[PDB]
């Protein structure tokens, strides 16, 4: 290997610098254009007014990067005229420093009703068809429901109907998120030594994140060592590395909200026939799922052509151990799963600008597992890889 | 003399591993949690509950795990150990989690989850279902294709359990709040000039991973001089001048219990305007604090503090210079969780509730002052979990 280990923690520090291609940010126009699509959709569902939660919808439409919390703030969208903005009073002044869009802010104290103030809003443009997004909590139900008596449809429809197909702007920042990532994951690679812990690991490629200007550092790190890869949701523990074992490194960064997840599998050392065979395997069936995607093509068959590969090796069928035991990948955007599902039983079919993980995991009881995640984007006549596949277990990077 | 003077490297040997260790929650308190969930239940009418992903299934089962597009909710019903359902490929490490014994039922990818919550409620002949008001509500609509009956909320259920902390959870929670008191206490040691705002959060990180929190710093809000006046604006990097105040919020948890604690300090020479509006927030602080027994109204315990601010002149309502939000907030598995200390709420405080304690002040366009320290109730009045600030320029008692 001329990628595993050898290289020393300065090293790796030199190749830290911030990152010099930053993608453009969302501009106003594109806000609108999202906005409009979005009422498109409403009319096809036969709904006048959309309520979109604080959280990743809400970024995607308004700029509001605010996480939920037990205090509504929301997009109220109907056919006409500036959405309403449902915000407590005291957030207006920060609220005013995040919009990307022109709004009609309807503002609560603490002690007052904002379910109150969405049905008012609806009342007063005579809109009486609402859908509910998908993400927002139960509670907001209740609170509408408290004031509504008509039908409320799930938003879902409508929101994917959006999300789904990346524009050029969307696909720069997730293109930009995955090649900071990359990198982290080339670095995390170099400084293995036997010995080091998985702990030393993550924080090491938490630093490496914010040193290269991600938003906030790693979203999230896996580090497992040896049998520890046989679970795709595994406990966190302190592991420390030995000659022998597989290393999965699972993480990812976001660049204006949007996401990277990137998984690695090589070896620390001398590989056994089991671990080099599984890892060969996995590397042909992300291929084959990647080879099966173009417009139109239905997101199972992705799923389907991953555990074809499987089969014919002798591993599965189905789900069945070893094998790969969840679906081959999720849509990824705004949120780390979103819309399209590669799964089985999903018709949906690929259009261009849509994102998805490709990662049809093998796990092997009791022994080990073998993960490679690479994002994709549907191309006007095929796909396109965010980053390169690995080459060898002992060659992570291409 | 709390504030500057200690070096990186004296501060670090404040951090060894915290050597009070708060016991975990025993399986037995668990079982009593399913207990009382049932018992308040049956009072509501109520014949299945579904918890989902999240701080309530971490306080009924254990289970730690985030929610997401995938169903892992636990169903309470009448009889029998509760139903898990969960995705079938993550069986092995619900396994691992969980605190109960429960009835696993599994689906594979393509499977309909909500299918078999509702198999479970009518193996159970139950038709009176609640559900988690956290949980997403993508999983109503999942339930009510297969449902024709009522989806209650469950909110009065979980807070019904929750509000009331046990022995063992205050202690988690005293464990969290002793060690970010610490971490904020080294924060304020090593402050000098020109110290940047994303050096201090580093060093709270560190120092939280240190002292042995679950996972270093929950949160993390560090603001200089005129950006206290904006407590949820925009972050952006400064570096810290002689007469100006900082505003320190970070919290930690530990087996999920959180604390959370703001400290406003003078660095350098205050305002004759900085030290009366402190000293107003420290007396808005006590006088909600001194509202806090059992039997007392939530709402009472607000206006507490606004009384002290109108009084002064400040005010009223919620108008600037004064107090633009509630006094406080519910803490435990949740940073945010029952009962709201705002206007409006006539729930009692009852023995064992834990609540924040922080009657901000803003100064619109100058500066703010955030006081705050959680108390939990006692049998005739309250406890602070952290004693409050003493001066100014004396952030730790
Ligand atoms: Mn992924
Ligand atoms: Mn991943
Ligand atoms: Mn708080
Ligand atoms: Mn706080
Ligand atoms: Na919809
Ligand atoms: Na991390």
């Amino acid at each position: 290997s001329t990628q595993i280990g050898g290289m020393s923690l300065d090293q790796a520090r030199t190749q830290l610098a911030p990152w010099t291609q930053r993608a453009a940010p969302i501009g106003a126009d594109e806000y609108q254009q999202r906005i409009e699509r979005a009422r498109v959709l409403m009319r096809a569902q036969g709904v006048d007014a959309l309520l979109i939660g604080a959280g990743t919808s809400l970024r995607y439409f308004s700029g509001v990067p605010w996480g939920a919390s037990e205090r509504l703030v929301a997009l109220l969208l109907t056919t006409e005229g500036d959405p309403v903005l449902i915000c407590p009073a005291f957030e207006e002044g920060s609220l005013d420093a995040v919009l990307q869009l022109p709004v009609r802010k309807r503002l609560w104290e603490e002690h007052e009703d904002p379910y109150a103030l969405v049905v008012q809003a609806m009342d007063e443009q005579h809109a009486h068809a609402l859908a509910l997004d998908p993400g927002i909590a139960f509670a907001v139900h209740t609170g509408l429901r408290a004031h509504l008596g008509t039908a409320i449809r799930d938003a879902g429809a409508i929101i994917d109907g959006c999300r789904m197909c990346k524009s050029p702007a969307e696909l720069a920042l997730m293109q930009q998120a995955c090649d900071m990532t990359l990198l982290v994951q080339r670095l995390a690679a170099g400084i293995a030594h036997e010995g080091i812990g998985t702990d030393q690991l993550v924080r090491f490629i938490d630093e490496a994140h914010r040193a290269l200007g991600a938003d906030n550092g790693s979203t999230f790190c896996i580090v497992q060592f040896g049998h520890a890869t046989a679970f795709p949701h595994g406990i966190p523990g302190v592991q420390h590395l030995r000659a022998g074992e597989l290393v999965l490194i699972d993480t990812g960064c976001t660049v204006q909200g949007y996401h990277s997840d990137i998984t690695r599998t090589w070896i620390y050392g001398t590989p056994s026939d089991a671990q080099q065979r599984i890892w060969e395997l996995e590397l042909a069936a992300q291929a084959a799922a990647f080879a099966a995607v173009r417009p139109g093509v239905a997101c199972e068959a992705v799923d389907q052509a991953a555990r074809a590969v499987l089969q014919a090796a002798g591993l599965g069928p189905d789900y069945r151990l070893p094998g790969l035991p969840h679906r081959t990948g999720h849509g990824c955007g705004l949120a780390i799963h979103e819309a399209p599902y590669l799964v089985r039983g999903n018709r949906q079919p690929l259009q261009p600008g849509m994102c998805a993980s490709n990662e049809p995991m093998i796990v092997v009881p009791g022994a080990f597992g073998v993960r490679l995640e690479d994002h994709f984007y549907v191309t006007d006549t095929g796909a396109q890889w965010f980053t390169p596949p690995s080459v060898a277990i002992d060659q992570p990077f291409a």
